[PDB]
């Protein structure tokens, strides 16, 4: 995954592909 707002955790759009 690519985390798009750079938090540390991966959610929303993140997850999308
Ligand atoms: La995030």
């Amino acid at each position: 995954f690519i985390d798009t707002n750079n938090d540390g955790w991966i959610e929303g759009d993140e997850l999308l592909a």
